């Protein structure tokens, strides 16, 4: 349903979609609610997107991150972008991490499980 | 010069102010060119900025990564943002940190260095 470098995501994994954006759950989390926020378009580097892109996917990501941060009960949240090969980039299309924190806080999802976690995601975007 | 939680940045060492946003040269950067781009209001929490900070601290730090991965010939970029005290947010003001990346790639400047580091940055912010 939705492009994510070369791999479609199943919209039943996908929790919010805005004009320009999506956001999805993680098959292998990091932590609890580990989710990514992608631009809709496919690049590869995140100087290749337009500055509305850019507004858009902040944006998003301001808003997933409180969402996952209260469902997920953590107190701070932690964001980061591996932009290139040589920051970490595996897949190649722009995506934030989102991670909700824990008071000294510090794998593989069935399609369906996420798929719950998705659908719980969901209710709070109105 | 400028407000950085409770410290105050000197112009020196600002290299781009924009809008609603401005970036600095880090005292102690992890890396060459380790630099942190925030928002000129002092807001501790990201869910604290109103969409066009957000918007504007994000098309900020897209510009000020291209320039120190160019100016510092890196390869790639890591950006991260230590939201709240549980994901390591010393400084308590919303901000971003750039660092340039490396193939393999893997402390305390004077005011005058930075604010070297500062003026050659700035000349490719037109």
């Amino acid at each position: 349903s939705f492009r994510f470098g070369q791999h479609l995501i199943k919209p039943s994994v996908v929790f919010l979609k805005t004009e320009l954006s999506f956001a999805l759950v993680n098959r292998k989390p990091v932590v609890p609610g580990h989710v990514l926020v992608c631009p809709l378009r496919p690049v590869e580097r995140f100087h290749d997107l337009r500055p509305d892109e850019v507004a858009d996917l902040f944006q998003t990501t301001q808003r997933v991150g409180t969402v996952v941060e209260k469902h997920f009960h953590g107190t701070s949240l932690t964001f980061s972008m591996q932009d290139g090969p040589e920051a970490g980039q595996t897949v190649k299309h722009v995506h934030v991490h989102v991670l909700p924190r824990k008071a000294g806080d510090f794998s593989w999802r069935s399609e369906e499980e996420m798929a719950a976690e998705a659908a719980a995601l969901r209710v709070y975007f109105q």
